[PDB]
């Protein structure tokens, strides 16, 4: 019973950061693209002022 | 008679000791077993925050 339940707290110990790693790479991604698109519209208005 | 004295005390002297060697590790290991299960639930708590 106890190497069992050893066996199934070391499962989830995975589980878990499997789980975060996704999550936090999506939330890079999204930001990042906000910061992309934002440095995009800058050079249009420069552009424009030339 | 007196060296009888000093053999008998002699003894003793390597009595205590042997008694209290054991007990030493005895509290000893019960203190670490209790830091080593507060430690196991700190993790437990730090996962389920995550």
């Amino acid at each position: 019973k106890d190497w069992q339940a050893w066996l199934g707290s070391v499962e989830h110990s995975r589980n878990t950061a499997n789980a975060s790693y996704q999550d936090l790479n999506l939330k890079r991604a999204a930001v990042l693209q906000e910061q992309s698109w934002g440095a995009r519209g800058n050079a249009a208005i420069a552009d424009f002022v030339t």
